[PDB]
Order: structure tokens, then sequence, then C-alpha cells
């Protein structure tokens, strides 16, 4: 193999369905949603099926259709005019637009700053460019009293600025967060922009979860702030705006001389991407654009939908003293675990717990969720082994079916 | 920019794209069909758009139904069981799978061989990969007197060869080839197979067009010579199969202790292709595996119709005394310009006579097509200069237009 590569060859995730696959479990495992995506989405692939272009090879950057939809979109949130050609770049979903990013914008050498727990391809993306990740965790405060919420975990601004040093290129922020659910604040995005610009620095930020924002929250693109237009890329995601995770197109948006890099690994790795599904977002975008201001639209109504899943989630955590974290936005809740039974000396291995407990709950309680330590570099894992991760991005019946066992479980 | 990414910026494919823009021009240039796909490909993208499932995320390393598919069809084929999990990984194109196999088999200061003309990814590929690309030209035979075909364009093992040594990691092999048509003989191959065994090398084989042989010749897979199995990754394309280029779905079939770096590689860039498509590919497959031995069968069916319009070009290219090269494969026919009336006063110094040759055709002609020298290292481009590729996967009306053009030539 490659050195480029070594050690890069990990997929405890194959295990995660190993465990999931035995159908009578109930899967609050891997994000996938078995909600139905809304039906316009689909008519829009059939449609583009039948129409012999839309079958053919389209513009390397992204499908002209696409691109125009997108520049409207992003247009109207960034309050600014955005390039369709330029200052946009369709890839293999958000996965493939932070490859584009990194592998662009990023040398031997260089050093990126990563906050932990993380989306994990984040770490092998920045070694396999040569880099150094390097480490900052969130941290939480004191509780309102009421209940453990995303917004009582942040970052030590101190800590943050002694992470900092000439060696830095970029910095990758995840809002809302996977796995926590957190919505960084505008003040928080104020600490990361400052440091950006006082170290001449990028960031990269990951948003694909913009629309699945909570009540009392607010999506703040950093992007917006003073100073970064200049130096971020912000990359969007259509399996997450339209639950649609099989279609595997995203997008990096951010000015001219940083798409520019990006654009070049997309030329030279797999060109461009699938017309008829490019084609199908671009209707289903246009659909939804017109309508931004009404429940009706998907932007609006799928968080209403969320929400209320959410806090029967949180309270089914509850019924069996799981000690949960209730999101600020995206569809994973995260909940403490050690308050329950420590059943597992005779699970013989040094697995972190929560790998440990994930199993046990998927033997004796039929149900599989995603351990927090998968999220996490070596040395942090000790700090969020006792976390586990349920998706809720489900329908009803699913989450019936999991109520049917936490009633059961004691 | 990235120091990986240094100087391989350029699309001179934008120019011509900027020349395709019609003031009623009939497009011979890029590999574009406008053939309709095969009903059945269309139909069932429609079917797998409607079900849930398959618009949400399938295994990393392909498809189950897939896999399955490319396993029993290419066992078929290999004369061998083929494991559908280990030894098959479906990327982005063909396009991917190459860049999968470079990224994952391919370290600094290797040296990669590739063949000139050569399909053009192939140079900043091994570049990106910080590797030297070690290049050498087929070269023309004696004709038979009769015409000049494909087969009259060979290597010469001597020279082949000494282009071996300790520093050659592997060898790019493209049959049938694109620009060319040549399909390789089997006696060629053996060539190869001897100088990698030799020099214990790999050899990365793109045999997108493996279906689109004419009466005379033979599609021999490398990987099937003795000692070639356990060294050789063999690409295909969904693209190139079914006449859906934008699918943009291919496959790396070999060893596993090959394919799993090729799968770490995919794992840590892109990591899981389109549901939809892969489903609807799958169920394409099937179909055409039931009835290999039928005429029906869209492997036996296409290189029938397009060997007609192969034909049909060649008549239309000697109408006009350019004289054409009759590929033994693919869908492309070269054509050499040199005596024509080859004066071109208009476009001063001297970037290639093809690609003013091309620019000339398009305003005076209104037909474009491509400059072979696009497809060289710069030092083999005054070789090729006077040779201009066609595209002839074309329906009958654009044909039709192309005999009006060449009918009012002179
Ligand atoms: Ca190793
Ligand atoms: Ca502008
Ligand atoms: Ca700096
Ligand atoms: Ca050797």
């Amino acid at each position: 193999n490659a050195k480029r590569i070594e050690g890069l060859d990990s997929n405890v995730w194959v295990e995660f369905t190993k465990l999931a696959a035995d159908p009578s479990v109930v899967n609050l495992g891997q994000g996938f949603p078995d909600i139905s995506p809304p039906s316009y989405v689909k008519e829009e692939l059939s449609k583009a099926a039948f129409i012999d272009n839309m079958n053919q090879y389209t513009r390397g950057f992204g499908h002209p259709a696409l691109v125009k939809a997108l520049s409207c979109l992003y247009g109207k949130i960034y309050q600014r005019q955005i390039d369709p050609n330029e200052e946009i770049l369709v890839a293999v979903g958000a996965y493939g637009s932070l490859f584009n990013s990194i592998q662009g914008l990023v040398d031997p050498g260089d050093e990126v700053i990563i906050m932990v727990p993380f989306y994990d391809c984040y770490e092998p993306m920045v070694r396999m460019a040569g880099a150094v990740p390097v480490f900052i965790p969130l941290r939480s405060k004191p509780t309102d009293g009421m209940k453990w919420t995303s917004s009582d975990w942040t970052f030590d601004p101190r800590e943050l600025e002694s992470k900092f040093s000439s060696k830095t290129k970029a910095i990758i922020l995840n809002t809302p967060h996977n796995p926590l659910g957190k919505v960084y604040t505008r003040q928080e995005l104020q600490v990361i922009a400052d440091l950006c610009v006082k170290h001449d620095t990028l960031c990269i930020s990951d948003e694909v979860y913009e629309w699945l924002v909570y009540t009392g929250h607010t999506h703040v693109k950093i992007a917006t702030l003073p100073g970064m237009w200049e130096r971020t890329i912000t990359i969007g995601s259509a399996g997450k705006t339209f639950s649609v995770t099989g279609w595997k197109l995203g997008w990096s948006i951010g000015p001219a001389h940083l798409i520019k890099h990006l654009q070049t690994v997309q030329q030279n790795s797999f060109y461009t991407c699938a017309t008829p599904l490019q084609a199908a977002l671009a209707e289903a975008f246009w659909i939804d654009i017109k309508r931004m201001d009404d429940p009706e639209c998907y932007f609006n109504s799928l968080p209403k939908e969320l929400e209320v899943k959410r806090d029967r989630m949180v309270r089914l955590l509850n019924s069996v003293g799981l000690k949960p974290i209730v999101p600020d936005g995206g569809y994973f809740i995260i909940a403490d675990v050690s308050s329950l039974g420590a059943d597992l000396s005779d699970m013989n291995s040094d697995e972190p717990y929560d790998y440990k407990f994930v199993k046990w709950m998927t033997k004796h309680k039929k149900l599989t969720a995603i351990p927090v330590s998968a999220f996490c570099d070596s040395k942090s894992k000790p700090h969020f082994e006792k976390l586990v991760r349920f998706c809720f991005i489900k329908k009803d019946s699913t989450l019936d079916a999991a109520e049917e066992i936490f009633r059961a479980w004691n």
C-alpha cells in the first residue's frame, strides 16, 4: 500500500453494520432516515431518468441547473451574490467536499485544528494530506437545572488560542455538530473568526445540518462574519437537506481563489458527478426555494417534524435512566450511560466502555446505537467513553418498536 | 494551493466545449452518446427512485446487489470465483477507479509507464501522486496496402523493456484504446505480462470499452494471463457499458491484497456511491447477463449497431480525403488531415497543427473533432499533431447531418 494511507484502513463501522443486520433489532445507530423522502424529490429523479441528455455527462464542477439553484438559494442566505461557476463546486456528497477542501488546501507538515468529538473522517483526511491534526475537546458547563442540553457544551477560548501557531493552516468547524447536536453561537463563531484573521488561516465549515436547528436556536454561518468570506469554505449536502442520503451530492461554497484549488482536486479524481441526480436535485431545490417563507417548505417542515421525535426520544431515554443531552440541532441525541448498571467486566477486551455497552445492549435489549468514542482521537476517548449516540430521523413505527424495548427494559 | 496540485489545473477541454457552443454545429468531438440508452436502463432508474431504501446509504464499497452482479458477470469472463466484497470496488466512474488505483498503490518517486496517445487523466493522476510518468509511444507498422487500421499501430517490445527499471511501480494499459481504437492482441498483452512478472510491477488495466470490439477482433484481459491475476487491477464503466455516461459508476476487479488498498482510498475520499444509480444498474446487468448468447443482449446488440456507424464514418472521412484509421473497437475514429488543402495562415505561432485544424473545421465546415495531440505528453505531440478524433456513437439524425457537411465540403 502507498505511504499516504498507512494506518487509515480502520473500519469499526462494518462491525456496527454487522450488529445491526439481525432483523429483530431496532437500529438507532447509523444516520439512516427511514422516513420517506419528500414525494417530489422521488418524482424528479424519475422524470430525469426518462430524458436521454440527463443520462449523459454534464458539467464537471456541477450541473448548470444545480449550481444555478444553489447560487440563488445561498445568495439569499449570505445576503451576497454567489457565483454559480466560480464560487460553487458540486462533489460526491459533503464527504467528497471535505476531501476536495483538504486535498486542495492543505500541505504536508501543516496543522489542522479539530474539535473533539468530530465527524470521524476529519482525522484520516488531514493525515492523508500529510498534515498534523491538532485536537481540542468540547467541555461541558453547569446545567440550567432542568435539562442537559447541547448548549451546555462549549470550548475554552484561551485553550483554542493555545492551539494556533505559525504552522496552523486551517480549523475544521462542524455546526450543527455531529455527534453533539451543538449549534455554535455567534459568540463562539466570533472567537474562532478572531483567531483565523489574527493568524491568517482558513476555516473549513461543515454545515450539512444547517436546516435542522430547533426552537430557540439559529444557524449562523461563520463565513458571513467580518473578514471570513475571504478565508472560509462552507459545505452543504443533498442527503441531509432532502433525507436522500443515497444520492451523495454536496457542495462547497466560498471565494474563487479557494474554490479554484478544490476544483483542481475534483478534475483530477472523479471529474464530474451523476447527471440525473443533479438534474432532479435542482428541481427539488426550485420547488423549495420558491416557498421559503411557508411551513410547507421542506427546510421548515422537517425540523418541525423532527423536533417532536427529538422530545419523544429524550423521554424514552430518561425512562431507563440514560441521561440524554437534548440537541440544539441535527438528528442525533447523545446519552450518558454510566448511571445504568455497569455490566461489562465479563466482556473481555481493552475496547472502550461504550463499544462494550453498545454490544451488550444489542445482544440483550435488541437496540443498537453508536459509541461516542468512535468520534474521538485516541487520547480523548476516555473522556467520552461513557457516551452513546442515537439517531432519531425515524418513522413513528420504528420509534414505537424502540418504545416497546424501553418499557420492557426493567 | 497544495503542492500536490501544482500546474495540474489546465483544462484545455473548456476551449473545446466553447467551440461546441453551436452556431448550428454538428458536434463530433467529446465521447457523448446521443443515442438513447437502452429503455430498461431508464426504466430501472425510475423504479428505484420510488423505493425509499433505494434513496438511502448503501454498502460503502458497492451496493450488495451490484457487486453480486459484477461478480457473476466477470466470473463467467475470468473463469473464476470472484469475491463480491473483497475483489470488487465500485467507484465514481472508471475515472474514480483509476484515481483509487493510483492513490492507493503509487508513492512519490515511483515510475508509472504510460502509452501515448493516452486517455488524458493518466498523466496528471500519476503526477498528483508525486510519481514520475514514463511515456512510450505507439508506432505504425506497414499497412496491408488496402486500408489503415488500429492494428497497424503497435509497440516495440525492446523499447518497452527499456522503460522498466526498479523504480517502475506500474504500467497503465488501455484496451480497447482511446483515442486510437486499438484492440491489443494476445501477443502484445503477453509482452506486458512478461515484463510485469520479471520486474514485480503492477498493471492497471483500463478496459471500459471491453464490449465494443468489431468483427475480426477479441477483447482479452491481461489479468487472465499466467501470473497476472495477483498483480492486475482491471477497470470497468457503467457509462460505457450501458451508454449512460452521466451515471458515473465504475469498478475495479482484482486480488484482495490490491483491492483492500483501493477500498482504503475510497473510504477516506468519497465513501459510498449513489444508491439508486447502483440499484438500477444491478438490475440492468441481470437483464443482460441472462441473455448472453442472444443478439438482444446489449453487449452484442450495441457493437453490432456501432460497426455499421463506424463503416459509415470511414466512407464519409474518405469521401473528402481525410485518411481514416479504422478502429478495432471503441467509438472513436482518428483521421489523418495532413494531405488536405492544409493551409492555415489565420492562426500564427506554433501551438499544434491539429488544434488549428479543428478550429478551422468548426468555423468553415461547422464540424468539431478532438485534436490527437491533446492525448500526448509534450515531447510526443509533434508525432501525432496531424491526427484528429471523431466520435460516432451518434443517432442517424446526427450522422445524416454529418453527410450533408462532407457532401458540401468541396
Ligand atoms: Ca501496511
Ligand atoms: Ca458576484
Ligand atoms: Ca499563519
Ligand atoms: Ca522491481
